[PDB]
C-alpha cells in the first residue's frame, strides 16, 4: 500500500487536529455551531484524540484594554466536550498572515493598532525601517507604553483572564496543554522571514532589532562591554532574500564570527531567551498545574553552511561551532514546559527539488533539535502538515514521532496536524500513531 503501516507494539501517541481558522469571528462568536459538530463528528470517525483551539488575542481583547470577550470560545469548548475530545489550547498573541493571506484575517487588537499609529516602535523593525504589524516587539517587554501597561503585563493579564474564565476545563481533563504563542507566527523566533515584506525561500531573512527599545537595550549592552561602536546592528548582513555567501556578515570567515559579531548574536539570541524566560515564569503562575507548550520552528535552509544565516536572523545562535538550541532548551527545562517542534511543514519540496540550491538539511536540523531536547529531558510534541497520498511523507512523520533509533524508546508525547482518498490514508496513519493494527 502507500506506506508500511505495521507499528503494533509501539506507544499510543495521541493525535490532535487543527480547526478552521475562522471558526470564531472577529466579534468572538461561533460562526456555525452545527458546522463545528459536523467537523467533530468526522474527527471522531477517524479516531483523532482531540483538537487544537487557537485563542486569538485580537478577538478576545479586541476593543479596549483589560476587557476580554470569551463567549465564542466557551461555546466551542462546550461542543468539543460533547464529543469527548481533548483540547490543545494555543494562546496566540499575534495576527494571522506572517506567512501569507490565509482563510481569514485576524489582526492584533484594534486598541493595539491605535497605539501603534503614534508609536510604531512597539513593532519589530528591520534595518530599512519597515514595521512588522503581526505581534509586539520583545523590546517593550518592560516598557510601559501600552496605555499604562508593559508588553509582559498585557500578556500576563490575558493569560490570567483565560484561567479565570476556564479553570474548570483543565481540572476536568478537557484541556491537555496550553501553548504560549510567542512570536509573529506563534513560534519562538524573530519575524525574520516576513512574506508581506517580500521574503521568499530560501532568503536568509533579516535581523529584527531596529525598534528604538531594542536599540536602547543593544546600546546598554555594548557600553557594558566597553565598545560604544558595538551599539549597532550588522550593516553587512544583506537583505531578506540574500544568500549568505554574498554578505560580509554571514560568509565563510565573515563578521558573524568576530568579537562584534559574537557580541551581537549573543545579545540578539539572549533577548529571545530572556523574553521566553520571563513569559514562561508568568504562564506557570497563570495556569497552576497545567502543561505549558512552546513551539519552535524548523529553519533548515543554509543549515549546511558555517554561519547558518537563516537560524541566526530568526534568533537561534546555532552555527557549525555553536549549539544554538541546547541553551534555549535548558531554559525551557527549568520551566517544565513541553517542546512542540514544527516538522515537515507545507511546501516541503523547497528542497526535495533543491532548485533553489539552499544548502538545506531538513532531516539534520530536525534531529539536532530533537536530540538537543531529549538531552535536556524535555518532552517533545510534533506538529506537521498532513499529506494526502504520499506514503514517504506519512512514514517520515511516524518515524520521527516513534524514532526507533533511540535506545530509551523516546516517543513524542503527542502529534498535532494543521475526499475519502486522503481520509482512508489519514485513518491508517492515526492507527499507526496509536500503535494499532491498521486494517479496517
Amino acid at each position: 500500500m502507500l506506506f508500511p503501516d505495521d507499528y503494533t507494539k509501539t506507544p499510543y501517541i495521541p493525535v490532535y487536529a487543527s480547526l478552521p481558522m475562522g471558526i470564531i469571528n472577529s466579534h468572538c462568536q461561533l460562526v456555525d455551531p452545527e458546522s463545528v459538530r459536523a467537523e467533530l463528528r468526522q474527527l471522531k470517525s477517524l479516531n483523532v484524540d482531540g483538537v487544537v483551539v487557537d485563542c486569538w488575542w485580537g478577538i478576545v481583547e479586541a476593543w479596549t484594554p483589560r476587557k476580554y470577550e470569551w463567549s465564542g470560545y466557551r461555546d466551542l469548548f462546550g461542543i468539543i466536550k460533547e464529543f469527548k475530545l481533548k483540547v490543545q489550547v494555543v494562546l496566540s498573541f499575534h495576527g494571522s498572515g506572517e506567512t501569507g493571506s490565509g482563510d481569514v484575517l485576524i489582526s492584533l487588537p484594534k486598541w493595539i493598532m491605535e497605539i501603534a499609529k503614534e508609536n510604531q516602535d512597539i513593532f519589530f523593525t528591520d534595518r530599512e525601517g519597515r514595521r512588522n504589524t503581526e505581534c509586539l516587539s520583545w523590546g517593550i517587554d518592560k516598557e510601559r507604553v501600552l496605555r499604562g501597561r508593559t508588553g509582559i503585563e498585557v500578556c500576563f493579564d490575558f493569560m490570567r483572564s483565560f484561567h479565570m474564565e476556564f479553570r474548570n476545563l483543565s481540572e476536568e481533563g478537557l484541556v491537555s496543554s496550553i501553548e504560549i504563542g510567542l512570536g509573529a507566527s506563534g513560534e519562538l523566533r524573530y519575524p525574520s522571514c516576513p512574506e508581506t515584506m517580500g521574503w521568499k525561500y530560501p532568503g536568509i531573512g533579516e535581523f529584527q532589532c531596529y525598534d528604538r527599545y531594542m536599540q536602547k537595550n543593544l546600546r546598554q549592552s555594548a557600553l557594558s562591554r566597553g565598545h560604544l561602536f558595538w551599539a549597532r546592528g550588522p550593516d553587512n548582513a544583506g537583505y531578506y532574500n540574500s544568500r549568505p555567501h554574498e554578505t560580509g556578515f554571514f560568509c565563510d570567515g565573515g563578521d558573524y564570527d568576530s568579537y562584534y559579531g559574537r557580541f551581537f548574536l549573543n545579545w540578539y539570541s539572549g533577548v529571545l531567551m530572556d523574553h521566553v524566560d520571563q513569559v514562561l515564569s508568568l504562564a506557570t503562575l497563570a495556569f497552576d498545574g497545567a502543561e505549558i507548550v512552546v513551539k519552535v520552528p524548523s529553519i533548515y535552509w543554509w543549515y549546511r553552511t558555517a554561519s547558518h544565516a537563516a537560524e541566526l536572523t530568526a534568533g537561534f545562535y546555532n552555527t557549525t561551532n555553536r549549539d544554538g538550541y541546547s541553551p534555549v532548551f535548558r531554559m525551557l527545562k527549568k520551566h517544565s514546559v513541553i517542546l512542540k517542534l514544527v516538522c515537515y511543514g507545507p511546501e516541503y519540496t523547497v528542497h526535495e527539488k533543491d532548485d533553489d540550491e539552499a544548502f538545506a538539511d531538513p532531516e539534520g536540523l530536525t534531529w539536532q533539535v530533537i536530540n538537543a531536547a531529549w538531552d535536556q529531558g524535555l518532552p517533545l510534541c510534533i506538529e506537521s502538515a498532513l499529506p494526502c497520498r504520499n506514503g514517504e511523507a506519512y512514514s517520515r512523520i511516524l518515524d520521527t514521532a516513534k524514532p526507533r533509533d533511540d535506545p530509551d524508546r523516546h516517543h513524542a508525547a503527542s502529534f498535532a496536524y494543521r475526499r475519502e482518498a486522503c481520509l482512508s490514508e489519514l485513518c491508517t496513519f492515526v492507527k499507526c500513531m496509536h500503535g494499532e493494527a491498521p486494517q479496517n
